[PDB]
């Protein structure tokens, strides 16, 4: 009797919130029940309303990094359509890609694509073959989103790692932090 929702696609995702969006049914409604919740949710999922002409819904207060189940349900007072749930994952507060696009003997170039939050700087730790501890690390004012690395001893095995920091002050926080092996 009546159309479920559909077209369903997720986009302008955030690490804590993302938007979902659907089309409207071409039958009479009088709005849509949004229900959203993760896997690993609370046996009790999270109830979010949003009238017929809303066909996006920004979530908010969500674990970053998360893959969320929304369901989208059509009502039309007494008639129900048939629900719809997709799966969408908010982004994840570490950035991404960390990885070398130059090489050189005593210097490597570093790029990474920045994660869905804003971010002070990252902190960059250089690694020596046996400086295992002994690492050097500079901070990234988030600058750009490459980096080079200098004073590196050649033919010496070597660790990039760094670190994000976008809270600071009251709650400094950081995300786990993302690691790669590099020869020189």
């Amino acid at each position: 009797g009546l159309d479920s929702p559909t077209g369903f696609d997720s986009s302008d995702i955030t690490a804590n919130s993302f938007t979902v969006h659907w089309v409207a049914p071409r039958a009479p409604i009088t709005g849509y029940i949004i229900r959203h919740h993760a896997e690993h949710s609370v046996g009790r999922p999270r109830q979010d309303r949003v009238p017929p002409s809303r066909n996006s819904i920004t979530l908010t207060n969500l674990n970053p990094g998360t893959e969320y189940v929304v369901s989208i349900i059509a009502v039309n007072g007494r008639e129900e359509s048939p629900p719809l749930i997709g799966q969408q994952a908010t982004v994840s507060d570490i950035p991404r890609d960390l990885e070398v696009i130059a090489s050189t003997p005593t210097s490597l170039l570093i790029s990474w694509e920045p994660p869905a939050v804003s971010v002070r700087y990252y902190r960059i730790t250089y690694g020596e073959t046996g400086g295992n501890s002994p690492v050097q690390e500079f901070t990234v004012p988030g600058s750009k989103s490459t980096a080079t690395i200098n004073n590196i001893k050649p033919g010496a095995d070597y660790t990039i790692t760094l670190y994000a920091v976008t809270g600071r002050g009251d709650s400094p926080a950081s995300s786990k932090p993302v690691s790669i092996n590099y020869k020189t």
